[PDB]
């Protein structure tokens, strides 16, 4: 199903958490109400790894990844890396990526099949991403924004993009990502759907402020 929560009084779940079909990463200093949001519906199903990335707790924006792999900034400390390798299943590759366009989580948007990347990314890096995530990579912009991972929430079921994305881009993006895409908002009007919620094939966690209509579109498009 789809639930609501907050990290402190923030609705931007996508900033403090990273969810895939095989694992869940959450910021180290969260409250029980926040952690439960996941523990309560993920149970002993998939690993819920508490962590910091480069010393920060905005792990959702600092990383990108799917079931097969996780990409972390160069500044990820060896301690955080060792802790990740130990907690996450062996089938997932953890690779440091050196890109300075923005935080990995804003530059990359993916599911287990396709990934959109900042349009200014270099070729070497775009191949590394495809390689580690074992996915097809395409440089794109969602409604003009270069921070694709910030304006697009994606699973293997469906996806949500910037509310102003034209129908033409939605149709083209649907085809490209192989999932139904719909322009929408999260957390009561926010167009930053990528940072406002986390989602995978069986669960979607968004902020307490997400309206009824917005939650309806979510459980409908992600098929929850």
């Amino acid at each position: 199903m789809a639930t609501r929560t907050q990290f402190e009084n923030s609705n931007e779940i996508g900033v403090f958490s990273k969810l895939t079909n095989t694992y869940c990463l959450v910021a180290v200093g969260g409250s029980e109400n926040f952690y439960s949001a996941f523990e309560a519906e993920l149970g002993d199903a998939i690993p819920i790894v508490h962590t910091t990335i480069a010393g920060t707790r905005i792990i959702g924006r600092m990383t990108a990844g799917n079931r097969r792999g996780l990409l972390v900034p160069t500044q990820t400390t060896d301690q955080e890396l060792q802790h990740l390798r130990n907690s996450l299943p062996d089938s997932v590759k953890i690779q440091r990526v050196e890109e300075r366009l923005s935080a990995l989580g804003n530059v990359i948007c993916c599911n287990d099949y396709v990934a959109l990347v900042h349009p200014d990314i270099d070729r070497e890096t775009e191949e590394l991403i495809s390689d580690v995530l074992g996915v097809e990579v395409f440089r794109q912009t969602i409604s003009g924004n270069i921070l694709v991972g910030s304006y697009c929430s994606l699973s293997n079921q469906g996806g949500l993009v910037h509310p102003q994305t034209s129908v033409q881009d939605q149709e083209e993006l649907s085809s490209l990502l192989q999932v139904p895409l719909v322009a929408g908002t999260v957390n009561r009007g926010s167009s930053v759907v990528g940072a406002g919620m986390v989602v995978n094939d069986y669960l979607a966690v968004t902020g307490l402020d997400t309206t009824a209509p917005e939650l309806s579109v979510i459980e409908s498009i992600f098929r929850l």
